[PDB]
């Protein structure tokens, strides 16, 4: 998707979250009431330290899966359909109150291009 366009739909993100590179470097400096967004492109659902997920995202993650851009992309689209699709699970409830309507990919391709 397109890297620079996403970078200014994160504007709908940073009102949860940041984007902090592991030496500090705070390239998003957002709200904490989500958990940190780099480096989240490959990593497994639901794991990132000092955060408390609801429980479906960490089942989500303790089961194999890790983010790809295009999980990411529908996942932010409808995060609690996305969550009861996968886990297969009709009671599946989701933290992330928001749904994008479009920018998906955009905004999908910008976190992977962030700490590359
Ligand atoms: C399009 C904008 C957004 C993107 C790209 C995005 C992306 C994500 C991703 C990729 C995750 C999973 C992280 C992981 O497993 O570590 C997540 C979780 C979360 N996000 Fe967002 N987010 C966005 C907007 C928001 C907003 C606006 C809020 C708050 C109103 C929010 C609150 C959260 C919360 C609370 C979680 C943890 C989910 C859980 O415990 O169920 N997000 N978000």
């Amino acid at each position: 998707g397109d890297a620079a366009k996403g970078e200014k739909e994160f504007n709908k993100c940073k009102t949860c979250h940041s984007i902090i590179a592991p030496d500090g470097t705070e390239i998003v400096k957002g709200a904490k009431t989500g958990p940190n967004l780099y480096g989240v492109v490959g990593r497994t659902a639901g794991t990132y330290p000092e955060f408390k997920y609801k429980d479906s995202i960490v089942a989500l993650g303790a089961s194999g899966f890790a983010w790809t851009e295009e999980d990411i992309a529908t996942y932010v689209k409808d995060p609690g359909a996305f969550l009861k699709e996968k886990l297969d699970d009709k009671k599946a409830k989701t933290e992330m109150a928001f749904k994008l309507a479009k920018g998906g990919e955009d905004v999908a391709a910008y976190l992977a291009s962030v700490v590359k």
